[PDB]
């Protein structure tokens, strides 16, 4: 099946713009990305910056996820990234959401060898 590695670059990567660039970007995404498949995902955030930079979080400043695993780390660097929350008209199959852009630190908590990131855990 799909590796944490890949399933965290399906969901949380768009190096392909450097932002959302109309408010149907979510819509759009979340769909494309097959995140509303088996029903709508509340929340998700997406990072508009290189795979590269983003596998780099791996070795910078380490901290405790907010649930209280170790194995967290925080950018260094602020990055583009794009929040989607759903509407309150959401209603599956027909997930709804709303885009906001932002720029932001992102923790993600990483695994394995090579050490990648697995897991969104928080924009700050």
């Amino acid at each position: 099946k799909e590796t944490a590695a890949a399933k965290f670059e399906r969901q949380h990567m768009d190096s392909s713009t450097s932002a959302a660039s109309s408010s149907n970007y979510c819509n759009q995404m979340m769909k494309s990305r097959n995140l509303t498949k088996d029903r709508c995902k509340p929340v998700n955030t997406f990072v508009h910056e290189s795979l590269a930079d983003v596998q780099a979080v791996c070795s910078q400043k380490n901290v405790a996820c907010k649930n209280g695993q170790t194995n967290c780390y925080q950018s260094y660097s602020t990055m583009s990234i794009t929040d989607c929350r759903e509407t309150g008209s959401s209603k599956y199959p027909n997930c709804a959401y709303k885009t906001t852009q932002a720029n932001k630190h992102i923790i993600v908590a990483c695994e394995g060898n090579p050490y990648v990131p697995v897991h969104f855990d928080a924009s700050v």
